[PDB]
């Protein structure tokens, strides 16, 4: 039976968890269950691409990629910006329930949308700007999806981000396997000119049941995996399994960077694993190894 102090990756002070028992007994019963039984389901800005880079060079978001193409009227990044002031500190606000914050982000996706509209724009842009960003993925993305396509399991990307900037880099950085699907804002096209985003809006506090359920095109993709791993940088990442309705086993691995003492504790409360200041896919990957071990053996 696998233990705990028998895993090298999570013994590691830069591994937390609130309680080891349980993610040892998830981690065994992922290993009884085999690759059959699992899905991924994984944030994208700053989780697959790295909080911190080692030469000290800036990552975008996937609406920075966006907004970093140079054929956008010249009106543009100005007024995104605008609306980045108003509502990133709404998003943000620590006192404010999740309801109002909702009502907001509602606003400022709307309102983005409504921006990114009216003009022909050509997808080559974006692939320009996200080529630059192949080489801020986390340390050993590459080895995590290659892993995943070998066990087959799927893998979903769920992004309240830019949908077309998330699929340049993965495409790019050779991890848009086939296994891999994206669930994000894509990019709407209407007679040759932009008409904002494709619904339905996802942003930073419904990436949940509201959005991927048992009513999903996503669905029947995955409806015998109840298996879960689930990863994210954000509190709001938490809940992106939510909406499986038989699930049984789900493992949350939350990377956090930002203001570590302050955020710890409702970190630790949130996700069975807290990963801090930890720019690789080391752990997810040593889960997947020894569900892999354990299929070999019974092979
Ligand atoms: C509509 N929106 C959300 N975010 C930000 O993207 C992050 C990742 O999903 C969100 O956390 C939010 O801060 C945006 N950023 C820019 N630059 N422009 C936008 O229109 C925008
Ligand atoms: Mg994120």
């Amino acid at each position: 039976r696998l233990r705990l102090q028998d895993i090298p990756a999570l013994t590691q002070d830069h591994c937390r968890m609130r309680d080891p028992a349980e993610v040892e007994r998830i981690i065994n019963e992922f290993v009884i269950g085999g690759p059959e039984r699992m899905q991924i389901v994984s944030d994208f800005d700053y989780t697959i691409t790295k909080q911190r880079t080692e030469d000290g060079g800036a990552v975008p978001s996937s609406f920075g990629i966006f907004n970093a193409c140079q054929s956008l009227p010249e009106n543009f990044k100005a007024e995104t910006d605008k609306l980045y002031h108003k509502y990133r500190p709404i998003e943000i606000d620590p006192h404010m329930p999740i309801a109002e914050k909702v009502q907001y982000m509602i606003e400022w996706w709307t309102k983005s949308g409504e921006l990114t509209s009216g003009f022909p724009f050509d997808q080559s842009e974006i692939d320009q700007i996200a080529s630059k960003y192949t080489h801020a993925l986390r340390d050993r993305t590459h080895e995590f999806f290659a892993d995943l396509q070998r066990l087959g399991i799927p893998t979903l990307v769920f992004s309240a981000g830019l949908g077309n900037s998330v699929v340049s880099v993965l495409r790019q950085a050779n991890v848009l396997h086939p296994n891999v699907k994206v669930v994000s804002n894509f990019l709407q096209f209407r007679d040759g000119l932009l008409d904002g985003f494709q619904q339905p809006m996802i942003h930073t506090f419904n990436k949940n049941e509201t959005v991927l359920n048992e009513t999903s095109e996503y669905y029947d993709l995955v409806h015998t995996r109840d298996h879960i791993i689930v990863m994210g940088d954000s509190i709001g990442d938490a809940d992106m399994a939510s909406g499986v309705p038989a699930s049984s086993h789900i493992m949350k691995i939350g990377f956090l960077f930002d203001h570590v003492e302050a955020n710890m504790k409702k970190y630790m409360d949130t996700f069975d694993i807290v990963l801090v200041d930890d720019q690789t896919m080391d752990v997810p990957r040593t889960l997947l190894s020894l569900i892999e071990k354990q299929h070999k053996l019974n092979l």
